[PDB]
């Protein structure tokens, strides 16, 4: 498995923080204080693609925590999951752990490969948890920029 260090903002430039063990928040951040946001582990894994589309997983640079999409309240929903230390990241990733990076302009859309249609979103709001958005176009952000750190 071949990863990439990096970080996301959405369109807005808001950064990604950890708020809690188990979920991000996105929020505007400059200066010293951009030492906060998460550094991902991006990993180029099995899937179907394209040009465009690419499969994914996203993990923390350093922590056994991965982005996964899960049926919740019968609802798809986006979590942060714990995983074996020593069997992650693998080339063959389970489907839960799987995102379609999709290119379009210098914006990136992660769209959840369980779930079809389901995005990484953002509010237009401060602080809120990152979570997985039904729907492209309307208030929730759904496009993001990357920086390489370190890949």
């Amino acid at each position: 498995v071949r990863s990439l260090n990096c970080t996301l903002r959405d369109s807005q430039q808001k950064s990604l923080v950890m708020s809690g063990p188990y979920e991000l928040k996105a929020l505007h951040l400059q200066g010293q204080d951009m030492e906060q946001q998460v550094v991902f582990s991006m990993s180029f894994v099995q899937g179907e693609e394209s040009n465009d589309k690419i499969p994914v997983a996203l993990g923390l640079k350093e922590k056994n925590l991965y982005l996964s999409c899960v049926l919740k309240d019968d609802k798809p929903t986006l979590q942060l999951e714990s995983v074996d230390p020593k069997n992650y990241p693998k080339k063959k990733m389970e489907k839960r752990f799987v995102f379609n990076k999709i290119e379009i302009n210098n914006k990136l859309e992660f769209e959840s490969a369980q779930f079809p249609n389901w995005y990484i979103s953002t509010s237009q709001a401060e602080n809120m948890p990152v979570f997985l958005g039904g729907t492209k176009g309307g208030q929730d952000i759904t496009d993001f920029t990357m920086q390489f750190v370190s890949s």
